[PDB]
């Protein structure tokens, strides 16, 4: 009935604030969550905060929510996983739930629920910058060009892995503009030092929707990689994927999924 719950920062998904200074505590449609490193304070809001919430209530449970500080999403390395699914993984949590994406390698270890997002991988470049998309050679043989093309993603996830299983000699060419958080990514496409980011497309998207003076852009991966999901990650044979299953499936058809993508996806940008 008091479950153990790890997030990760990845904004709109979710999103980390102090305190109310005034008050000191979490105020708004925010919830109390502490760091990894750590065991109100910081405060956790955002679309899949709100769907937490929603089951929380709905199934009702109590939950611990934390931050994870030793990595991100989640990577194996050497036979060890780190971020949320190694957080689930090695049972440290009961449920792990952000901008947490679906595939084969996290999905033998951890269940998931069903998706309530649908994601990716797309490419963002300046509104000017002028390539076709993932297919396009200044991607696909990125030293057949004089001037190279300069495209990178934040490495260790999802993203990283479909390109280096599906694209290697396209990874080997990335590896050396990794950026360390989407921010930055943005910053350096804006400053010309990137030419294109490969990454999750609900991020991604959002990002171009969002983007001030509508100046970056993203192109879909078409062909090129396949569609996934934000999934809860729980411990593989959990007794509660079914019952988050079920009010995820209920809240979709309750348009409430929807309502939550309005509240905190939309943009000025198309
Ligand atoms: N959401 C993705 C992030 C990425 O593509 O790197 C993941 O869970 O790994």
């Amino acid at each position: 009935q008091h479950l153990t719950v790890a997030t990760l920062e990845e904004r709109p998904f979710v999103i980390v604030e102090p305190a109310d200074p005034i008050s000191g505590t979490c105020i708004r449609d925010s919830v109390p969550c502490r760091s990894q490193l750590n065991r109100e304070k910081r405060c956790c809001k955002g679309f899949c905060i709100d769907i937490l919430k929603r089951l929380a209530h709905t199934i009702g449970f109590s939950y611990d929510l934390y931050l994870v500080t030793n990595g991100k999403h989640g990577k194996k390395i050497d036979g060890v996983w780190n971020g949320m699914i190694g957080e689930v993984f090695y049972q440290r949590a009961d449920m792990a739930i952000g901008s947490l994406t679906i595939n084969e390698e996290r999905s033998e270890i951890v269940d998931f629920s069903v998706p309530f997002v649908e994601t990716g991988i797309s490419v963002m470049v300046a509104r000017g910058t002028t390539v076709s998309g993932l297919s396009d050679r200044k991607f696909q043989r990125p030293q057949e060009q004089y001037p190279p093309l300069k495209f990178g993603t934040v490495p260790n996830g999802s993203t990283e892995k479909n390109i280096r299983s599906n694209y290697p000699d396209m990874h080997s060419y990335m590896v050396r503009y990794n950026q360390p958080r989407v921010e930055e990514a943005l910053t350096q496409l804006k400053a010309g030092k990137l030419d294109a980011f490969i990454y999750d497309a609900a991020v991604l998207n959002y990002m171009a929707r969002k983007d001030e003076g509508c100046k970056l852009v993203t192109i879909g991966s078409g062909k090129v990689f396949a569609t996934t999901g934000y999934g809860i990650a729980l411990h593989k044979g959990s007794r509660w994927k079914r019952p988050i299953d079920l009010a995820l499936l209920q809240f979709l058809g309750d348009d409430e999924i929807e309502m939550l993508e309005r509240l905190w996806l939309s943009g000025i940008c198309h």
